[PDB]
Order: structure tokens, then C-alpha cells, then sequence
């Protein structure tokens, strides 16, 4: 089933001591008062693990959060909305000053699903934002039915269409499943399709228009913990690499994507050795209170946009999901 390279990395031992050696506690480089709304964009991403479930436990979850944070675009994943319920969907989680586009999973009910909010002032109008679903570029407001699992929702942003282009891809990457059962799917179908799309987006933003305020931001729950310290240590390193998200092929494929598309895990560019910082905590254990979890949520940015990023940090006090949101600020002229 598994290549020689993968097998080698699976057998090699690493103690907690020897991977958490160079790791330093996470201290956020900014305070909220550094945020300048006139020269910065705020993006956040959040796996809600059931949008209805979340809003049923607290009707104001999205109202209070948007109010407190005023993000320019908010990317949600695991909405678990059903595809035939357009009207029920379009009236669920509505918030003043915001438009949202839905991309619910068709191939399975109450599963997966993806949604993006755009602030009417800054994003809908100021950035002339248009969306697509699936692995599509725009026509020449939403477009196409997209991928059947609801995993990919893209928002295209420019201060002038037809200057600065950004493609923000809201992504809920396919989990390799409990037995690493769907690992061949993740590695052979999904990841390669994601790689191709990101390249094409980067060429949309770049070779078309033009270090430079052009490229893509790949945001969401990428279902991979890429640093050895991107998840708590338990058992053996071998046994750790048996969990979906930490399998050898998952990690190498993600690294490969960042490499092949010329992009960076922006959090690890700002805090290359920080830990423990997680965005996910398994409810199967009592994970959250004991802070043993995973960093599964990301902003991966085109290299040439890296320098514009002011900060990128988790928001672990925001409850309601087994994921916390992750926030990012980007400078613009």
C-alpha cells in the first residue's frame, strides 16, 4: 500500500524530547490595536463542525463574532448544509453588512460543505468580489456547481477588475479517514487536483495582470499537521503517524504543494518554532481543556504576498466547534 520513503519515515523514532527541543512558547507578535482598518485586510478561517449544530447551541454565534471582529472575509468549513435546501440555507447565519456564498456538499447529506462571508463595504464593492465553486476560474455573485463534495469555494478580489489580484480559496481538505482508509483518495485524487488549481489561480493573479500584491491565499482546514510539533506527542512517533492528518504521505504531499505552487505556510514564516499552537482539539478525548490538539488550519500564501502579511494567529478562546478560528492581516496600499 505504502511507498518505501513513507515506510522509512514511519519506522524512525523521535522522542518528545528531541522534537520539542527547539520549540518555544507561542507569543503573538501583535495586539489588536495594531490593526489598521484603512491599510489592512482581516481574513479569518473557521471549521465550525456543523453550522446548524453551532447556531442551535447559540443563535448569535455569528452575529457576536462578526460584530467583535469585523473581518473582511470569513471562510467557514464543515457547514454540513444540504444542497437542496437553498432557501433554508440562504436565511441561516445571516449577518448585517455581509454577503455570503454557500457551497454545500452534494454527494453526501449533512457533510463537508463550505461557506464564505464577504463584508459589503470593503470586499463586495471595494474589492469587486466574485466567487466560483470547485476547481473553476471565473466567466470572462457566484458561478458553477463545483466539486460534488463542497470542498472548494474561491473568492476573487481586485480594487479594479480588468492592478492587484488576490484569489482567496476557502478549502475543506478531504480527511484520510479513520483507518487512513481514504488516504489514497487524499493523496492521488484530491491533493493533485488542488495543486493544479492553485497553479492556475496563481497564473490568473499573476501572468495576467502584472514583491507584488498578486497571488493566492489558500485558507482553511487543510487536514494536515506539517511540523513534527504541529500535534501533541503521545505513544510513539510511529503510532502518531498512523492518525489521519499526520500520515507520512499527507505531510509530504502538502509540502510538495507549497513547493510546486511557490507558497508558504504564513504562520510558520512568522513563528517558525512556536508551540504548542493548535487549532483543533479532538472531542473523542477531553482535548480542549488539556490543550492537546493539532494545528490543522492554515493560511498558505503565494511567496510574493508573504511580506504583506502583518500577522497570523489562532483565536483559541472562540468556542462552539472542535476547531478554533485562525486570523490573518494583510497590508495593502
Amino acid at each position: 500500500i505504502r511507498t518505501a520513503e513513507a515506510l522509512a519515515a514511519l519506522n524512525a523514532k523521535k522522542s518528545e524530547k528531541e522534537i520539542w527541543s527547539d520549540v518555544v512558547p507561542f507569543v503573538r507578535r501583535t495586539t489588536d490595536s495594531d490593526f489598521d482598518p484603512s491599510r489592512m485586510y482581516k481574513f479569518i478561517t473557521w471549521n465550525v463542525a456543523g453550522l446548524r449544530g453551532l447556531l442551535k447551541k447559540n443563535a448569535s454565534a455569528l452575529r457576536a463574532f462578526m460584530e467583535a471582529e469585523k473581518p473582511d472575509v470569513l471562510c467557514l468549513q464543515e457547514t454540513k448544509l444540504n444542497v437542496d435546501e437553498a432557501d433554508a440555507n440562504a436565511t441561516l447565519g445571516v449577518v448585517d453588512g455581509y454577503s455570503f456564498v454557500d457551497h454545500p456538499c452534494a454527494f453526501k447529506r449533512g457533510y463537508s460543505g463550505t461557506r464564505t462571508y464577504m463584508k459589503n463595504s470593503t470586499t463586495v464593492k471595494g474589492l469587486h468580489a466574485r466567487c466560483t465553486r470547485g476547481f473553476a476560474l471565473p466567466s470572462e455573485l457566484v458561478e458553477g456547481a463545483g466539486d460534488e463534495e463542497g470542498r472548494v469555494l474561491t473568492t476573487f478580489l481586485s480594487p479594479d477588475p480588468d492592478s492587484s489580484r488576490i484569489a482567496l480559496v476557502n478549502t475543506y481538505v478531504a480527511n484520510s479517514g479513520m483507518g487512513l482508509t481514504r488516504l489514497p483518495y487524499r493523496v492521488q485524487s484530491f491533493d493533485p487536483s488542488m495543486r493544479e488549481y492553485l497553479h492556475r489561480l496563481d497564473t490568473w493573479a499573476t501572468e495576467n495582470a502584472a514583491s507584488s500584491p498578486h497571488g493566492f491565499i489558500w485558507a482553511g482546514d487543510l487536514n494536515v499537521a506539517e511540523r513534527d510539533y504541529d500535534r501533541y506527542y503521545a505513544g510513539t512517533f510511529k503510532s502518531m503517524q498512523e492518525c489521519s492528518g499526520f500520515a507520512p504521505e499527507e505531510r509530504m504531499s502538502f509540502r510538495e504543494t507549497m513547493q510546486r505552487t511557490n507558497s508558504v505556510d504564513i504562520f510558520r514564516q512568522l513563528y517558525p518554532q512556536a508551540g504548542p499552537v493548535y487549532s483543533f482539539w479532538s472531542q473523542r478525548i477531553n482535548g480542549r481543556p488539556r490543550n492537546l490538539g493539532w494545528r490543522l488550519d492554515y493560511f498558505v500564501v503565494s511567496s510574493r504576498l508573504a511580506s504583506y502579511v502583518v500577522d497570523c494567529f489562532p483565536m483559541p478562546t472562540v468556542m462552539g466547534s472542535d476547531h478554533c478560528p485562525f486570523q490573518m492581516w494583510m497590508r495593502h496600499p
